[PDB]
């Protein structure tokens, strides 16, 4: 099922992602250097319920890092907006990924799902809803 997330990627669109940032409490700096940033994926997983995933974002940012979860357990998470106390935990949702982050009393939430070929993930913080699109490095 997660074989489909799976692979190399790249982003291709995006939109409303600073904003978005925004509402997550992050300073301009990181709203714009986060929107401006061009991260290439490289996902894959054990046993479909154990994903490990990386990005090499770029610049100007330069933040490359890693994700290494089971899905249905929650775990700690050190974004690049800088927030203390960040607790992830993923789901499987039909054919889509939702992974949603808890902080400060709040819940922010990504909904990732593959179309036309293309890993199209929407992000949702309150009425703010921001969004990207990734295709494969041409697989
Ligand atoms: C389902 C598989 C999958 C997973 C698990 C996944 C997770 C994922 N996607 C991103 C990119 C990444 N980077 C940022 C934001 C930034 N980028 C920057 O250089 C800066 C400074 C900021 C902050 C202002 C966000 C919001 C995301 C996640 C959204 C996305 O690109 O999908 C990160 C690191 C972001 C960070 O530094 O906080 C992670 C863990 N993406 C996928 O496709």
């Amino acid at each position: 099922m997660v074989e489909k997330f799976v692979g190399t990627w790249k982003i291709a669109d995006s939109h409303n992602f600073g904003e978005y940032l925004k509402a997550i409490g992050a300073p301009k700096e990181l709203s714009d250097g986060g929107d401006a940033t061009t991260p290439t994926l490289y996902i894959s997983q054990k046993d479909g319920d154990k994903m490990t995933v990386k990005i090499e974002q770029g610049p100007p940012t330069f933040l490359d890092t890693q994700v290494k979860f089971k899905l249905g357990e929650e775990f700690d998470e050190f974004p690049s907006d800088r927030r203390k106390g960040v607790k992830s935990v993923v789901n499987l949702v039909g054919e889509k990924l939702v992974y949603v982050q808890k902080w400060d009393g709040k819940e922010t939430t990504y909904v990732r799902e593959i179309k036309d070929g293309k890993l199209v993930v929407t992000l949702t913080m309150g009425d703010v809803v921001a969004v990207r699109s990734y295709r494969r490095a041409t697989e």
